[PDB]
């Protein structure tokens, strides 16, 4: 289920960190426009360069202790209203994470494994609720 799977993409974490990003990149290239050091590489290109592997790990570093911290697949309101004040943040809107999230069940659904795609889809539904709560447009 859903807490074996946080378990589980920890145990390997800056790869899946990395392959899921990319598969929210090149699912929606447009989202570059928040990441414009991303544009013109391959995805080796992109797994050589620093910050993306150090920046995309810390991503779903805090993402895995938001998920291990929900109850439900819903998240606390502290860490939603965390994900919206942050200042790396300023120009989101939930879209964003939506997309984010739709690339990241695709992925779960793509992978051999037994990951519980249906909680993960309900988690980032559930983000998604809490972010606009909290103040994201
Ligand atoms: C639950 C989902 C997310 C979590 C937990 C999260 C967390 C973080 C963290 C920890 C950082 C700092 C990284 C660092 O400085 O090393 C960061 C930066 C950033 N995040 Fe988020 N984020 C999330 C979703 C998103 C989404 C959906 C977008 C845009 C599509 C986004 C855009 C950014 C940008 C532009 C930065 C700073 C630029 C960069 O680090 O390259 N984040 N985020
Ligand atoms: O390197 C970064 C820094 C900020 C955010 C992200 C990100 C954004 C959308 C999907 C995703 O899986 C990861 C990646």
């Amino acid at each position: 289920g859903f807490k074996q799977d946080i378990a589980t993409l920890r145990g390997d974490l800056r790869t899946y960190a990395q392959d899921i990003f990319l598969a929210f990149l090149n699912k929606y290239p447009d989202e570059k426009r928040n990441f414009k050091n991303y544009v013109g590489k391959s995805d080796q290109e992109l797994k050589s360069m620093a910050k993306f592997g150090d920046h995309t790990e810390k991503v779903f570093n805090l993402m895995m202790e938001v998920a291990d911290r929900a109850t439900d697949c819903v998240p606390l309101a502290s860490d939603a209203s965390t994900l919206v004040q942050m200042k790396q943040h300023s120009g989101l809107t939930t879209g964003n994470f939506e997309k984010l999230f739709v690339a990241l069940v695709e992925y779960m659904r793509a992978s051999g494994q037994s990951f519980d795609s249906q909680s993960w889809d309900r988690f980032g539904k559930n983000l998604v609720s809490a972010l606009s709560s909290a103040g994201m447009k």
